[PDB]
């Protein structure tokens, strides 16, 4: 029978037909947001759900009789699996996190869809010639980050008085949100020299940034 | 007669007669904004706005004759068209919207002169090669913006309790604009994790504009 | 004694005393900011402006006669000229800004200097390829501008009851300052569509400086 | 013994050993963060600090021995030479600076580790070709500052009473952070005209900016 099921998994209406109730589900989840909706189509769609969901186990299924070890090893198809196991978990238990990650199969159509694979996939191939300046970069906020602790967790425990604290601040100031008026001049309240730490750290985090788009570009090129 | 008035509307004077009013309608366009100018040159204003709307809807329909079929195959053609329209719209009944609109008429400049052709036309060629990434994108935003609606528009009925309450404030994260300080900080006020969903957002939003950007540059290259 | 003149003013020791003489009063603008330095070391700065003055308006006539209309035709001359002149203004009568003006010869030192003229004239060698993006941009500020204006300015005469109100306000969205929490989530407290205004007011002006940053970088290579 | 001390440092074991040390140090310095970590191991990682700046003492000899006059002409070396003598000075005495510059230390793993290097290196290669404009740009700054200070200061002694008061403000509106609501809007409730010493600005140090990243990238190319 293999041959017979690899026929219709790797036949045109299957995969037409999985797009089809991706963004059939995908539509629904924009209503399933309403409060209104919910008090009339309710039930109906809440159905519609364990059906798509259904509906996908047997098609994950069938697709790893026909690919075997395959399909474990193609990172579109492991998404797919791992994506539709969190829409598995029961309703109810542990937290709603499962319940709401369930949305993340939206991006079904990602990898269903050529083209968008394209993107995607051409977007990531950038990522592992990012990763020295991103090690660079995840050692500098570590180290200034320890130090901002230190330095300011004791008149500044909302923004620095811990570890996480330090981290999450500083990757604000380097989206450059409120790094002035919001944390900096406040900090020279009590730390007149404060801007010695935050400015370099300022330069320091924007230039590197500015490279890591400039090899983007040149190296693409 | 056809190349008797295809002579008039293919001439220079035509032409330069058009822009000609375009920049005067355009510069009684910013007067007529003054509350003071307006109780003073106020009809001299209106009246002449009634005649250059008029001295268009006939220069409007010459081209259609002189082109025929072409002309409503000739974007700008169909612009200077719809945006003629609109300023034909009664200066009451439905809203003012459209009386509004009518100054859209001021791009007609942009239409009538050449040069300013050559940019729009270059910065929109672009447009095409930039779909692929703007889907991924769009379905990037509807995924979170579901996730985010249900996550936190029970407690933030403001920013998310809402899918387009929700589409705003992510937009206005990913502009960096006060997303620290006036959405996420509050925000983990009440879901101390709440930092999960938005610096991954933060970082997947940013990498995708710094792509798309280097595209623009790469393919002009 | 043309000649004699001629090599006083094309000798080295000439212009090593002027650059000189930057830098000495450049340092001497930053002490004259010091109230307390003005109490004390107040006339001997006073009076070392005076002569750096003279001893320049010395330098400017000899240069005029070495180079006759040549120099009203040299960008950079001229610039030296003008900047002189403010200086030679009488410190009293009119507004201070001339006071403040004056100031603007430390500009002399990118003149003066070559390498800093190498960098501006680069510089500046751009700007001319960008004329017809930016002639788009001011049409593109200034008929949104109208129409903020006659769609906000009532209800907010703060930032768009005028047409100068508006094109500061405009300008600001697209720096992106305080846009959302600073100006439009308070406008779409009355006009609850103000968004629709914004948003794409957002995209056109940010693709645009995109386009423009990408032009320098492909035409520089 | 030269050459046998010369085998140890030059060896494997040596720089993996250091390295090993260096992780080590780095993820006992974030714990040394934890208020409640040092009620427990605190002595514990306290003595591991005497140790390994003992042992970095020891190495960053032998390094100099079979290197004399060469080690100090290293950048890396001299940078592993400041940072220990820094974690050198007693825990006491002066002030704390010193006592969180020994966070420093773990930018030793920048040195001792290849790649990284090849980074940093990298990343300062482009510095040199930007001190033009970077000199430019500080001239800017300076005259700019001091007008500031002369126009602003006296009603706005916060931002503007002083050189350096001035210098602060005038980066944080290049940085563009509420460079309008929290500065300029303000500025002209009392100075009308004060956009147009701000926005000129915004404009120059925008474009130079702008050009400044395409040398980055174009010279790269």
């Amino acid at each position: 029978m293999y041959l017979r099921i690899t026929n219709i998994v790797e036949s045109s209406f299957f995969t037409k037909f999985i797009i089809y109730l991706i963004v059939l589900n995908g539509i629904t989840m924009g209503l399933e947001t309403s409060k209104t909706f919910m008090q009339s189509f309710g039930v109906y769609t809440t159905l519609f759900n364990q059906i798509v969901i259904t509906i996908f186990t047997i098609e994950i299924i069938l697709r790893i009789y026909v690919h075997r070890i395959s399909f474990f090893k193609d990172p579109w198809s492991l998404f797919d699996f791992f994506v539709v196991a969190i829409s598995l978990v029961p309703t109810s238990s542990g937290f709603e996190i499962l319940r709401v990650l369930r949305v993340l199969r939206l991006f079904r159509l990602v990898t269903a869809v050529p083209q968008m694979r394209k993107i995607v996939s051409a977007l990531i191939s950038v990522i592992p010639g990012m990763l020295s300046v991103i090690a660079l970069m995840t050692l500098f906020f570590y180290i200034f980050a320890i130090m901002a602790t230190q330095l300011f967790g004791e008149r500044f425990p909302e923004w620095f008085g811990t570890l996480g604290e330090s981290f999450y601040t500083l990757f604000q100031v380097m989206t450059l949100e409120s790094w002035s008026m919001g944390i900096v001049r406040p900090l020279m309240e009590v730390y007149p020299y404060a801007w010695v730490f935050f400015i370099p750290f300022i330069f320091v985090v924007t230039f590197v940034m500015i490279n890591l788009v400039v090899a983007i570009c040149v190296d693409a090129m």
